[PDB]
């Protein structure tokens, strides 16, 4: 049953009510960032140098469509600095490749030096250690988590636990950390090391992301999935669970917009911009 | 009128069932850190050290009253680096003279290198580092925040919202990142590195001081506290809410336990050690 349960009845209808719900509470629609072809040539460069020890090739195309989220979700009106913001490409890029591999081709002692190398090269001293921190401390904590019974309680037993777990394994705080640098502003950067700024965004870019790759997760057995928390084959339960995850979107949204302009800016483009990147 | 308001009609009670909730799904009971009069003089010299610039008089006996919380709240089965436990005791006392005294008093370029100097005696050149930062996070998040609009927004929107802004400011991260090291566990030097370990038991902390501070808290115009989410002079509406951040707790306490045996003694002592000194 589960394994085979789908949302695709609800595909046309719940991106619809996504983009209504955007529509109506942020407003300001995403926008792409542009990469020159410089600057696009530096970053798949440095993703295919990062990924080369672990014995794995891949594609300029596969480095692309990776890529096109982070463009989609960072919030081009405050870039400053565009060396963060090629790290941010780079690490993102890199590290959903590792993710699609296979567990065991897992040598962190290969693939830790490569991440330190980029945090080296685009960051100052100091900032070069948080993001490297964060990034070490998100894929640590995917191979602690597979398989493991905390996964399982925090998963399966309310959407509290779940989200809590998700602020992490989602790797939204990795994010943030990696991230502040591009904007160099106080409030966010403070926000984001402080967590904060990880902790408003994760449910409105998990249930998206969940809701997108519900039906390919759920075949191939993967547990963290917010909508494995309501039976999806009962229409009217699935909608009343969605109407609730939606709920918890506004109210997020609603209590960013309490942060400074700035901040709010680029918390809403992550989760609004993140919508639009999935979807195309 | 809220700021008349009060919780001693339900003080005997909640005590009560706080303590019959913890013999039911805790059971193992707290014991306190004792430290020999060394240790202690260490820890108070230490102490005095890093509030002098401040021109801050501390007496012998605030001090004592202060560590003894942490006393109590850390785990001594598991204790393997004393010099850890001295800083978390320095640093939680220094941290809470930090707090009790006037905002306008707090003058950082005295007080941070203070705490940098503390965690540079006490740790590892990495793990003074990160508790250092921990610790800057935690003082810059609440000057912050202080008459701040995200403050009230978080404060009084919900109980999600409240909790999660307290995971910073009730100090829960910063404790778990200067207690790791305390420890050295693998497993739970993670969780800490995650923020996993304090999003865990922010409530369960967080539930118990906010309702012996909330006549103290009330009465001096603070609104960080769950309990000003409820009307605390309707009896009916009070024990409704007191029984959902009962059931808070519990599920937080059950999803511990399937955290691994260190980890989940780690964080069951802290929560309930942290009643336990509360009350005493």
């Amino acid at each position: 049953d589960i394994g085979r349960s789908s949302v695709r009845p609800y595909l046309e209808e719940c991106t619809r009510r996504f983009q209504e719900m955007f529509d109506r509470h942020v407003v300001t629609r995403p926008t792409k960032v542009e990469l020159t072809d410089a600057e696009l040539r530096e970053v798949i460069d440095d993703c295919n140098a990062a990924v080369a020890p672990l014995g794995k090739t891949v594609s300029d195309e596969r480095w692309i469509s990776y890529v096109g989220v982070v463009l989609w979700s960072q919030s081009p009106r405050h870039i400053k600095d565009m060396e963060a913001f090629k790290a941010v490409c780079v690490l993102n890029c890199v590290t959903f490749v590792w993710d699609d591999m296979d567990p065991a081709l897992h040598d962190f002692g290969l693939f830790l030096p490569q991440l330190r190398k980029i945090c080296e090269k685009y960051y100052g001293p100091e900032d070069a250690e948080v993001a490297y921190e964060a990034a070490r401390a998100f894929v640590t904590s995917d191979h602690m988590f597979r398989d493991s019974p905390i996964k399982a309680a925090l998963c399966t037993t309310s959407p509290e636990q779940y989200f809590r777990f998700r602020v992490t394994d989602i790797g939204v705080d990795f994010w943030m950390k990696m991230s502040y640098p591009i904007y160099r502003h106080p409030e966010f950067t403070e926000h984001a090391k402080t967590s904060l700024a990880a902790r408003m965004t994760t449910r409105g870019l998990t249930i998206v992301n969940d809701f997108y790759s519900y039906d390919r997760e759920v075949s191939l057995g993967q547990i963290t999935n917010c909508f494995r928390l309501c039976d999806v084959s009962d229409e009217t339960a699935f909608k009343e669970f969605f109407q609730a995850r939606l709920d918890d979107m506004i109210e997020d949204i609603e209590c960013i917009k309490a942060f400074d302009q700035l901040t709010q800016d680029v918390f809403l483009d992550l989760i609004y911009g993140n919508f639009v990147g999935t979807t195309s």
